[PDB]
């Protein structure tokens, strides 16, 4: 009824989109894995008459849920979709997308890991991301390489148009008290990637976790120190 969707509020299997911004949405799904339930977001940009996605909602039929949703809150058709690292939460969906008529996108970084992995491919390349700081417009967005953090091919993706910077999951929620699945993370290089994030978005206005409720700027000083606290 307004807030911010929260993990116990969202059955696995169903897809809440939150307005961000005009012409700007997350989407909030739930999945299970190794026997806890999780949530995790993912954006909706309109570009036009169309719509870019980023990052599925967390397996095949979260995805279906979530084009669904869209087009029932939306009513425009996704076209394109990137996805922002090879984990689950983000490249599971990609064949319901790919089925769907979306064009899904990734870094060759992204793409390899995926396939080394055994998840979902995206079948596009990103080019011009491969070194930190680097940055490419896509349609509405920006995606930005900050460096390793939560994985070594994680991409952030801003929106100019309404200062949303959506970090993935490369920053984390405000109450996080630890630094989640680091499975595939670097936590040395983690704080100096957040910081080349703070000093090429300084305007941002909102900040969307991978995982987790949106807030400021202050996500990213949050996730330094939580990172930092987790090496220790
Ligand atoms: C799908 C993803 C995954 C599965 C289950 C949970 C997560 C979380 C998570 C956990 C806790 C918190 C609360 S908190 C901040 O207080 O800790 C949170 F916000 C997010 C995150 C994240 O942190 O992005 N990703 C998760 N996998 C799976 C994985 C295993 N893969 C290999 O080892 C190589 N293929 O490596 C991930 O990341
Ligand atoms: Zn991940
Ligand atoms: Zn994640």
């Amino acid at each position: 009824s307004g807030e911010y969707p929260t993990v116990n509020e969202i059955p696995v299997g169903e897809v809440r989109l939150y307005q961000i911004a005009d012409g700007v949405w997350s989407h909030i799904a739930t999945q299970s894995f190794d026997g806890a339930v999780y949530p995790s977001n993912g954006l909706i940009v309109r570009d036009g008459d169309e719509l870019l996605l980023i990052d599925t909602a967390w397996g095949a039929k979260n995805t279906a849920a979530l084009l669904a949703e869209i087009e029932k809150q939306i009513g425009l058709p996704v076209t394109r979709a990137v996805s922002t690292h090879f984990h689950d939460d983000r490249v599971g969906g990609v064949d319901v997308l790919r089925a769907a008529g979306v064009a899904t996108y990734a870094s060759p970084s992204t793409r390899r890991l995926a396939e080394a992995e055994g998840n979902e491919i995206p079948t596009h390349s990103l080019e011009g991301l491969s070194s930190s700081g680097d940055a490419v417009r896509f349609g509405p967005v920006e995606l930005f390489y900050p460096g390793a953090a939560h994985s070594t091919d994680n991409l952030v993706v801003y929106v100019p148009s309404a200062n949303v910077l959506y970090g993935g999951c490369a920053v984390h929620e405000l109450s996080s008290t630890s630094a989640g699945n680091v499975a595939d993370a670097d936590l040395a290089e983690w704080p100096t990637s957040v910081e080349r994030i703070q000093k090429h978005y300084p305007e941002a206005e909102v900040v969307i976790p991978g995982h987790g409720l949106p807030g400021g700027l202050d996500l990213l000083q949050h996730t330094a120190n939580v990172v930092k606290a987790h090496k220790n």
